[PDB]
């Protein structure tokens, strides 16, 4: 018992807490930290907490539900087994409140979770204690006991009383959003998809209600000649007829599409009408928002990729170039980048040293290894090297090199044919895994031959350049290369 | 009495107009430049400006909602308590309209306030004189005192001269948005909620009227046997029936519910009907629109996280990286910004010295003085240091050195386990508060042991090129660090 | 006559030919390409073009309005009136597809518009001729007389070739297009709301139009015993009831409101019914979604700086900064920024060289022109080095510079109060267009005293490496500053 | 026949697979990892899976919307064409279940599509098998048959089971989900167009079946008194009416138009209302919210355009400069942009070498071929030295140059009249095609003459120090230009 008893309490090491605080170390202060500040006191993100809340959870939905019905369309809630599940309930609801005492606090601050308790009992019995007190007691039955010491005045005043009880929907409110915020610091929630089932959770809880008010009106009026319950000829119907009507009549106000089997007639079901529909309009303006919200989160890739496209037709627009040379540039994005949008240096410089090695190796030592320099040399000079490798795309017919031009770069073919074209030869050809412009290194002049893509080109390259601040950095393979 | 009497027509010393003019020497010349200007002038910007639109918008809002209701449900507004509310608006109006030519006038141009009272006369005499006249004589009174000098035509024509005082919704229009320019400028008001809340007003306002309206056309009307109130049979009932009943079809057409109790049968209701529709149509299009534009910006931060991140799934797919090296990537992302997106660059060269020196003395100060250089250290030396730190973050099994590399740089834990593993001892684990790499500061070689993380390390770091940029602005700290 | 006759079929001298031509010598290019061209060519942005299309928006607005309401709601089409009408219409919308031959066209290319006769009428004749052809010609009158050498049948089929002419929605959308596309070239138009605009157009057009196709279905039937118009018993209705009461219908059913008096009882009005509210729900759907676009492009700036600042918040939160600190950076962002979002260095780099000159020489020639050097140096120097300062915000309390610490910058005072404290006397005051720390000039080493800020701070400086980067530039200048 | 039987089931080079793949070699490498993998598998990508799942779309939009009718509005499905229809297409559709276990499939990894044979089926019974299984077989018939071996009980209770076959539903989802991938890697498809075209697609497959779901279940139920189709006295009507009306009962739902001829009396009907209205209110709020996506994609460029310039007069209000000034900047964006946004440095780094140089040589060469040193000079250096030239814009009255200032650039005029205006001499007008300020090229000094814009000029520009910049690499040049 005791070994759990102190345990259950306190932050346990998780994938939550170690993400929180840090580190092990980290959590083992804030463990610390609540077992040396007082008797049984929770910590916000302990599991004691969200199994509570869990249950509590399960608590609200029903008794947010069953509550409402109980009071419209039955008789009387002192029969025993309405007895039993307020009192069930509203003990299970009083607990939660003193447990609310013992419980810290987290902050906009970020700083460690409030845990003094005269602290959270001064926070507590400021913010929220009074709706959470009034929906906890049994108002209704200590009211009815006390007017034991007429009776078709002091029942309809009992239902207008029992219905504190929905303020239980702040906690629900509040326990789901300390709880969401959790599973977005764990699970890689998207955010439009929480908001839109939240929404879709309210809308349903209103529209139940609102079904609830639509009979609870004329029934406190007792059943008046002129609303719709009397017009319909349903005083007398089962429970389960005049909910689904009543249902029926709410969500046909909620949505719009008509009123019911008539238009109001009395001034009770004009105004629960109207009220209604604004309940309604508002729900569904923002379920319309959250909709176009989530969907615009959905293709933002695609959308980025349009965008950043588009520019480059503002570009050529601007410049006034000729639709055959517009085809080239709309053919190489299209080669480029595949539909993908990224930035590789933006990216690259936000990862560490071994993610950017193990990325470039994976993309770039199948090409390297087989030239005679890489596979001679140290594995940490190689692996430098690699970094300094730009990708390159070519279309077909293009000159990757000219003849007689000064050769400031090299290349290594990932995809795709070349052709080396030297006057002093029949063409050779060039595929995936060969490298040519390699006399370019620790030297100077013209290019000795011309080089053309016959397909489109994949290829890295490196420039004299990068290649002399590479080895800059290492003498020794300097040394090695002087020599050959 | 006097030393207030010109104090309340002039900018006062306060968060917005010492925000506003930059400095207390700017609002004191602001208030030489209207006490200057001529007899009574008073300033945009003044207390008694405010507390007179303040006065206006509670004046407006009951005069826009009370008389449609008078001219429309009322028999006549001949009667003693009809005099006196519209005598008592209408001098109150027009004591407004005369201080409209006292009052300066702001400008796209951002140049001090219009402040010459001819310049002021001349332009308010051209731009919105005429619709604040005719609303704030008592064009109806003077109308019928000229009539005195038949009954059942009289009237009516009067019942459409008394909604004139309509057109003070322009004033109510353009008082509401001077104040809100200047909230804006001093509580941090977010734009999508207060454009919503300015649409809900006018939603609710135009609803009103066109539930005064569907009576009123029938009522200059003389109730034909035809229209909606002669066909329901409610042309005796009680003021609050008929407008009840007129609010509900209003507020049908508004949100497309229905008609009412049944379709339009005369001209006259079918367009009005039609009317309504159509202004309530787009208003809820309208009000779509703006809880859209609020939910977007809502969880703004959230949305550009998950843009941020779907562009690194485009790279690894561009790259058409294995899937457990797309995990490694996707969990540094996670522990590296936490679902936070900043830019520690662009958001720390837009800050002062002051702010960047406290941030970074927050920071880093404790992790910096254990070391025992910094322990001796000047205190502008080192905060100028601390600067030069740039955070890392790694992996379990990464090494972060390798025993014979070059020692470019060396490590401070802020937080995790990493361990040193040279061959010549067992292995030492370091942690959050120690330090390591330090050889290499001031010297040349390779590292003399290999580190790794045994859990998510998050370190600051410094290059001996960085170390060197400080040490040359530091010759003093030069010579004591090269002692030893 | 003849000046006028040649002169009106080419581009003129103007905002937009100028614009988009790009200058004076290429409109007169353009003038002489169609002047050689050939006989009466017309070039798209002429005036002719631009007078001949806004008679036809006139002539097409009326009759795509007049049409439906003349063959739906009465008797006969052969009456002089209409014959009149329609023939003055006909030939007119011949006439503007003759010349439809005669004017050259615009392509995506951006190329100069193709103006070569035979190029312009092998286009036309492929691309939108047989949709402007069937709807020129009277194909109704033609009819008539062949079938004039049972009348209950002639006269139905007539109704249904009469609204042909529809078809002219085409040249109404292509020539909208055509024009605000010029306009956008022109008069800086905001998109969204030209957008809006053209669908409120096509919405009140296809409302007007189903208001015709459900009475027309009906009067094609002979007005069968179930359908609205005898259910309603308005057969022998006016025209203008009728027009009245199918127009509320179809609006009804675009809006979605309800059907009429009742819901549809035949085929025919079922499935026009059904047609209808798929228009409507579509048309409302797309003026949602203009709205949405609208909305979000009107407080764009808000928008982006709410944004930017929520990224501040992140990083905050993030290195976890206590709620004071927080409170220093919150309120410095509001004075240095106040609420404007641009960037600085973008835009200058966008500019010219004259507009950077006007600009820095209206934001700092008043500050630095009290200082004792840029009193007596030359006017192309002063206007250089302004172009180096930067500007920065200081919170009241915070050391603008230090005793004792290296002075690498000096400052300009442009609004609020500084105090210097050197321990050698009592502390001076400093105030807008004063200046401080210019011994850093031309020398090195520790400041003198320190300076401090008593209110928030607007300030100019300009580092010691900057200020000898422009007096690298100006040797003569360096010379009169090294002898004081 | 041989040649073809193996050639459909494997990728063919075609515009898809060659971008997918990336070269002939690449496919050609992937045909021999499937001929290898075992008899008859199917790649993915082949023709043969593409022409099949055409055949599938055709055979499952047919019988999703014919099935839901022959169940619904007619008296049995166990005569002839009823039973020819089912046996075509349930063998049809379990030809297409035993080829999912000999297809391939692909992977978010990216990775080569999975080709074991065993590795496909034990992925596929785990799945989607159960689901495509249930709605191949004719579990109908293979019920009735056992059942043969009351009436009004069984055709019901077959009824029910008739319609496990709109689970096809996943299948057509599916398909096309693969197929518009393929798309959009081979047509360049617009998101939100391809998005808004699946959404009407399910709109209208919803709407249809409502409209037979509000028919069926009355059916179930043997018509009872008290539901839509015995109150509305048509339970005798043709098949076409009665899907007519229920239909339009459906889309009234979807809508929110109305219920029909009047609101539900039955609990069947309430509830089959209710799950109408939710599944019609989503589906509307989807809608909205895509047609909102699609329209804020059209007009992308327009809207960036806007957000850039409002940045230009939030910098311009922060620094409050008087209204001719900003007249000037306003007037300069429309001659630089013309409203179109692109970044010209950004789009030429992502950009190959040779469409760098191709653009350059389009824009440049025609301006730089009038001039006498790149008359004569090597085209690989007039190449090279195109690249450095900068666009800039001046308005009329703007000095380019001044004289006696020091020249750090030189001009050529690509549009627009420029004036050189020393005092030596009377004034010499420039126009397109002519240069300027040459003289500082190779030398120093202060500039001999004045030039100003007359007309709007656009000109590109050099610095002395781009020009030796790439001097510095054409030595043998740099001695021709040192000669004169
Ligand atoms: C009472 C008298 C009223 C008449 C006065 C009004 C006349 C003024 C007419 C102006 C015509 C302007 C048309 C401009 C067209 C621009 C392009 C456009 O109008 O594009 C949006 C329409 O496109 C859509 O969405 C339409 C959606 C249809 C959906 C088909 C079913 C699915
Ligand atoms: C008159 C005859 C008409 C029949 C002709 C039309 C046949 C053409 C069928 C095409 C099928 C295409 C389906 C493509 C599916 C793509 C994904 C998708 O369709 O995704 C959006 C639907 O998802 C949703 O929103 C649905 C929302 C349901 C909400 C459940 C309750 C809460």
């Amino acid at each position: 018992m005791q070994r759990q008893f102190t345990s259950m309490l306190q932050p346990g090491v998780n994938k939550f807490s170690l993400r929180m605080f840090g580190s092990q170390k980290a959590v083992e202060k804030e463990q610390e930290r609540v077992k040396t500040a007082g008797f049984w006191i929770i910590h916000p993100y302990s599991d004691f907490r969200f199994y509570w809340d869990l249950i509590m959870l399960i608590m609200m939905v029903g008794n947010l539900v069953i509550i409402p019905v109980g009071i419209t369309f039955f008789t009387e809630q002192t029969t025993t087994p309405w007895i039993i599940f307020n009192v069930a309930s509203d003990t299970v609801f009083l607990l939660d409140l003193i447990m609310n005492f013992r419980t810290g606090t987290v902050n906009e601050d970020s700083s460690e979770i409030i845990l003094d308790p005269k602290v959270i009992k001064m926070n507590y019995l400021k913010s929220w204690f009074v709706v959470d007190f009034i929906s906890s007691i049994p108002v209704d039955y200590i009211f009815l006991i006390v007017e034991k010491g007429r009776a078709l005045r002091i029942v309809r005043f009992t239902k207008i009383l029992s219905l504190l009880r929905l303020l239980r929907l702040s906690r629900l409110i509040r326990y789901i959003h300390q709880w969401e915020e959790i599973f977005h610091m764990t699970y890689d929630l998207a955010s439009a998809v929480v908001r839109i089932f939240n929404l879709i959770g309210m809308m349903l809880l209103l529209c139940h209600w609102d079904g609830c008010l639509q009979f609870l009106v004329p029934l406190l009026q007792d059943f008046p000649p002129d609303c719709w319950v009397s017009l319909n000829e349903m005083v007398n119907d089962s429970w389960g007829k005049q909910y689904s009507y009543a249902l029926f009549k709410a969500m046909s106000h909620m949505l719009c599409i008509g009123y019911g089997a008539q238009a109001p007639v009395s001034m009770s079901d004009l105004w629960i009408t109207m009220l209604s529909m604004i309940v309604g309009a508002t729900c569904y303006a923002m379920f319309v928002g959250h909709a176009t919200a989530l969907i615009q989160s959905l293709d933002s890739s695609r959308r980025q990729y349009q965008e950043k496209y588009k520019q480059v037709e503002q570009y050529m627009s601007f410049h006034k170039l000729p639709a055959d040379m517009r085809q080239k540039i709309h053919d190489y994005y299209e080669h480029r980048y595949q539909g993908k949008i990224f930035d590789e240096e933006n990216i690259l410089n936000e990862l560490n040293d071994p993610l950017r090695e193990e990325i470039v190796n994976f993309n770039c030592r199948k090409l390297v290894a087989t030239m005679p320099l890489f596979a001679n040399a140290d594995p940490n000079f190689v692996t430098a090297m690699l970094s300094k490798l730009r990708f390159e795309v070519f279309q077909p017919g293009d000159y990757i090199i000219r003849e007689g031009a000064v050769g400031k770069k090299m290349y290594f073919i990932q995809h795709g044919v070349a052709g080396v074209i030297t006057k002093s030869s029949k063409e050779m050809k060039l595929t995936d895994g060969s490298y040519f412009g390699e006399i370019c290194l620790l030297t100077k002049g013209r290019r000795t031959a011309s080089v053309r893509a016959d397909t489109y080109c994949r290829l890295y390259s490196l420039s004299v350049d990068n290649f002399n601040e590479v080895l800059e950095e290492y003498p020794m393979m300097r040394r090695a290369f002087e020599t050959v």
